[PDB]
């Protein structure tokens, strides 16, 4: 293979001779893969192409290349929080400018960026999409919409008493990523108020689902400092010894329910406790009187607790009320 010409197709803005110039090969020398591999990898190091392909077209030597396009403007929508000036100050030092080679591999880290901006200025819920459009001449524009989330805090969960669950299932039980704890001033509002009574229930929830019938909260307290950024919540909890399953009774007024099958799938005699469970029994028996017009059905659910054996057996009065038919 003795190169007789070489040529280049892909270029736009870059010009042939200036792509020649670059070539460490010229026409007239023998080419080889070291030569070819050379020739690609220094095309490579110029940061103007994205992709470089050769082939050997009879005598001929073909490159087929990707041109990375020029920034031609910024577009902000959405950063009213944050002036236009001090983002793009930042992003001057990666190299996103208006007059600047993009390349498209960068383009989440650029979001990354800004979002890694949008925490120094107390913001977590930061999410930033940029969008890129082409202009003619092998230009681009940079659109990047913004959201700014929430504003962060942060939080100081204890629980004194838990010797079961790891404090990361805990913190999770309190919801921490929700919109409603920006919004609480003081620890009185009702917002506090709410998001607390949701928390406990998630931990009692949480306990009740696995065997801890006896679970107490002690005492519970909320925190907050005046520019609200730090909340501390101390929970006092009485965890109780785990509780088994015993035998199962559905007494009163069972009748439309022949026995076991779903309440044997849901769970059997003698395995954990748990709250979802017996809720969901009790939802299968409701469903099951509703679609036979009992619009009113109800199910008592009597415990009888042995906490030596640490054995709940479970009677379930259910009460159907007038079917429909017999009203009207």
């Amino acid at each position: 293979f003795v190169v007789r010409d070489i040529r280049v197709n892909g270029l736009v803005r870059l010009t042939p001779a200036n792509v020649y110039t670059m070539l460490p090969i010229n026409s007239g020398d023998r080419v080889n893969e070291p030569m070819i591999a050379e020739a690609i990898r220094t095309l490579y190091a110029t940061g103007l192409f994205d992709d470089i392909k050769a082939s050997k077209e009879n005598d001929t030597l073909v490159f087929n290349v990707i041109e990375r396009p020029i920034i031609s403007k910024l577009e902000f929508k959405g950063n009213k929080l944050i002036p236009k000036e001090a983002l793009e100050q930042g992003l001057k030092k990666m190299g996103i400018a208006e007059g600047e080679v993009f390349k498209k591999s960068a383009l989440q880290t650029i979001e990354t960026e800004l979002e890694q901006q949008y925490t120094q200025q107390g913001r977590y819920d930061a999410d930033v999409t940029v969008d890129t459009v082409a202009r003619p001449n092998n230009r681009v524009e940079l659109k990047i919409n913004f959201n700014e989330g929430t504003p962060a805090k942060v939080f100081d969960i204890n629980v004194i008493g838990n010797t079961v669950f790891k404090d990361s299932e805990i913190k999770q039980a309190f919801a921490v990523k929700e919109s409603g704890w920006a919004s609480v001033v003081t620890r009185n509002d009702r917002y506090a108020r709410e998001k607390m009574a949701a928390s406990l229930e998630a931990l009692r929830a949480m306990y009740l689902n696995k065997g801890y019938i006896n679970f107490n909260i002690n005492n519970s307290q909320l925190n907050i400092s005046e520019d609200k950024k730090h909340i501390f919540i101390e929970v006092a909890v009485d965890e109780g010894s785990q509780f088994k399953f015993g035998q199962t009774k559905f007494l009163g007024d069972a009748l439309y329910k022949p026995e076991e099958l779903q309440a044997l799938k849901i769970y059997k005699d003698g395995d954990t406790y748990s709250q979802e469970k017996v809720n969901a029994v009790k939802q299968l028996l409701l469903r099951k009187y509703g679609n036979a017009g009992y619009y009113f059905a109800d199910v008592n659910i009597v415990p009888q607790i042995n906490n030596e054996t640490g054995v709940v057996d479970l009677n379930y009065y259910v009460n159907p009320g007038q079917q429909v038919t017999v009203r009207r």
